[PDB]
């Protein structure tokens, strides 16, 4: 059994502005992946099916949730459920927790956010 994977091992892409950490193992109660922010993701999504839980390792953003603005800061668990609207601006670095595990057929565009939007 692989129970250890790694970020040198993982898959490393910028998608919408945040540089995600995809390690790939497989587990269908949950996905977690790794999220870097420099200043926001920049497109409105919601998944249908699972829940969206980051914690936040460090820096200060803010989450729009069903365009509602939520502050997060170092240490903070920003808890969103299936069928919620999501963006955030932000420098961040987080741990996105995916339940049940992330099917792309799930995910739905809302919109594209302006780069100029973010104030960070």
């Amino acid at each position: 059994t692989k129970y250890k994977y790694t970020v040198e091992e993982s898959e490393r892409f910028n998608k919408h502005g945040i540089d995600l950490t995809v390690y790939g193992q497989v587990d269908p109660s949950a996905t977690v992946v790794r999220v870097s922010v420099e200043r926001g993701h920049f497109q409105e999504f919601f998944n249908v099916r699972s829940s969206y839980t980051y914690y936040v390792v460090s820096g200060q953003g803010v989450f729009y949730l069903n365009s509602e603005a939520v502050p997060a800061g170092a240490t903070d668990l920003i808890t969103v459920p299936p069928n919620t609207r999501i963006h955030y601006f932000g420098s961040m670095e987080m741990v996105l927790t995916v339940a049940p595990a992330f099917n792309e057929q799930d995910e739905r565009h809302v919109r594209f956010i302006s780069e100029s939007e973010s104030p960070y």
